[PDB]
RNA sequence: ACAU
DNA sequence: CGATGT
């Protein structure tokens, strides 16, 4: 603790996993809804959890904003520290667009800068993080 | 085990 | 119960 209420939270919503996924990033104080991606139709829970990250990362760019990026996913942050989604899902016709994206989102990591700290949601301390879909 |  | 990940 504590809980750093200037900050922006993502989170990965789905239907099955694989499955269709979306995203969205939302004002940690206010639960004010930032940005939502339209939804994928398939693609994996940490994929989505990782493009929420990227993408809040370059939403706070293009704001000039140094808030921090909560997520609850530990692949996720880990993958985006990597620069490097190590995601196992096939990669065929059906899942080019989710792929694609992924590979596009480190594409922009690995041409870009930040200084934004991406740090881990306690969710056993502090329930649901604030992007969460209520789907579970 | 832990994080989803 | 199933799945994605370290
Ligand atoms: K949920
Ligand atoms: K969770
Ligand atoms: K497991
Ligand atoms: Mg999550
Ligand atoms: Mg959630």
């Amino acid at each position: 603790e504590e809980i750093i209420w200037e900050s922006l939270s993502v989170d990965v919503g789905s239907q099955g996993n694989p499955g269709i996924v979306e995203y969205k990033g939302v004002d940690t104080k206010t639960g004010e809804v930032l940005f939502e991606r339209e939804p994928i139709p398939i693609g994996t829970n940490n994929m989505g959890e990782f493009l929420a990250i990227v993408h809040g990362l370059r939403y706070l760019k293009e704001r000039n904003s140094r808030k921090p990026i909560y997520s609850d996913s530990q692949t996720a942050i880990k993958w985006v520290k990597d620069k490097k989604a190590k995601s196992t899902l096939v990669r065929n016709e059906e899942t080019a667009l989710i792929w694609k994206l992924v590979d596009e989102a480190e594409e922009w990591l690995n041409t870009h800068t930040y200084e934004t700290p991406i740090l881990k949601w306690q969710t056993d301390k502090w329930g649901e993080i604030k992007a969460d879909y209520g789907r579970k």
